[PDB]
């Protein structure tokens, strides 16, 4: 992987592995979600990070994901190479936004794209806060100054409001517990695990006859190792839409909400 | 990745990814187990496998009966690790696949693994322990002289694993596999069982020790609609005896041992 000529975006090529593919011999949405987070880690390392500034570490502040939107047109096949370009942008005092562009390494065609809204949170008290000026000055030198959106569209699905699933849910997957493989290098449940848990309540028939095109996922609270999650789904609709909800089985506290769009094969 | 000059073993270099490391910033044993599986797939593809020879006509597949993994140093996030794999004939009993993990910078052996593969009918699960006429179709891809990753006589890889007696010292119950735990054929992969075995190891042991050896005997496959129980007992460096069984019936699906060292 490497920074582009301007040093304002990062590119990386990944070869799809045997354990990264599903029933139709192509990369899963969780494998794609993993590749997006791996290229973000290398973009931070290349521009001089370990992605918190000296001021952020001093004040015990971290960047957390508030929304993850992923749209796929073609999933890379096992053995195929996929090139991912990522970049961050300042969204004023609200926070930052990280975008991605997935391309076929042979044809150069855009086979997918993603966007995410990141917020600033105190690592210790969990209290969110608007980006201060001194923090913004340290990041701006690594972001393009003119707007560069992966989802520019006049009426895009990345900025759509997600409602709360009303009970009873049409489908459900109960008693979901994270294992050590679901933890990251800091012993926290990986954000990609929530993607898997959301798709657990989608009926197997829908999976076997449809392909996942869009997935918007709003993050509300982190799930601890000793917590048990419930996955709820309802069909809100060749295209099929679903409303999703992840809540603690022990009290119904909401940890996640989302939508998925699927198309016929 | 590529076949060696003789075409009797395959080499591949992997860069350790951010999502592949644990709390100590190094690759997990499941990430290592995945890299071993990935290099075995590419070795099969390079020698002409779309894996399976005329066994396609007879409905026969290769299944893992034993997986033994020894690690001395786990690669760090960002480090490159070179893995060399090869298969060998173990008479009409079956086939044995070995691995050698090395540091790409120093060339030092940081780990090694071995596995016993058997032949099974994919439909009836009968398992034809014996094999004939099909050995010739593979022998041309195996070294003829013995090449063992674990040569030592009376070694940890060929040790008999006993059944954990009840009550177990530690336990992790109600384990269910998700879609990410399935392979390209919708079966629960042999790597998920490694994770489920280590689930019953206390968190305190994990935080103060590093996993050195892991021997795992496969007895029965776990379905998507099956629920597993992970049982552990300290048999002692720290050794443990492991057992994976179906939550209800107590039908054994796996058994093993893990050896851990102080940090
Ligand atoms: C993903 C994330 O932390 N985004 C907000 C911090 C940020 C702003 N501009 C960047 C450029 C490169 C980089 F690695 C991080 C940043
Ligand atoms: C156990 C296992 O790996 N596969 C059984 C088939 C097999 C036997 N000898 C080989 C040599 C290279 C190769 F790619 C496959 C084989």
């Amino acid at each position: 992987g490497s920074l582009t000529e301007d040093g304002l975006s990062y590119k990386e090529k990944f070869v799809v592995r045997s354990y990264e593919v599903g029933s139709n011999k192509t990369a899963t949405v969780e494998t794609i979600a993993n590749l997006l987070q791996e290229v973000g880690c290398n973009h931070a390392q290349s521009v001089g990070f370990s992605a918190t500034t000296t001021t952020m570490r001093k004040l015990h502040l971290i960047w957390v994901t508030a929304r993850m939107h992923i749209e796929i047109y073609k999933y890379p096949a096992w053995g195929d190479v996929v090139e991912i370009e990522t970049w961050c942008q300042s969204e004023g005092r609200i926070g930052t936004r990280r975008d991605w562009i997935l391309k076929d390494s042979v044809t150069g065609e855009v086979t997918g794209r993603a966007t995410s809204k990141w917020v600033m949170m105190n690592q210790d008290t969990r209290r969110l806060q608007k980006v201060s000026d001194d923090v913004r000055d340290e990041y701006l030198v690594f972001c393009p100054q003119e707007p560069r959106l992966a989802f520019p569209e006049e009426n895009n699905r990345s900025l759509k409001k997600i409602p709360k699933l009303e009970d009873p849910a049409q489908y459900s997957m109960i008693g979901l517990k994270p294992r050590r493989a679901d933890l990251d290098m800091n012993q926290h449940v990986n954000n990609v695990t929530y993607i898997g848990w959301v798709l657990e309540s989608i009926p197997q028939e829908i999976v076997d006859t449809h392909e996942l095109q869009v997935i918007t996922l709003d993050y509300r609270r982190e799930c601890q190792q000793d917590d048990v999650v419930d996955s709820l789904t309802t069909t809100t609709s060749n295209d099929s839409q679903f409303l999703h909800l992840l809540r603690l089985s022990g009290d119904g506290q909401e940890i996640n909400r989302g939508t998925t769009l699927w198309r016929k094969k």
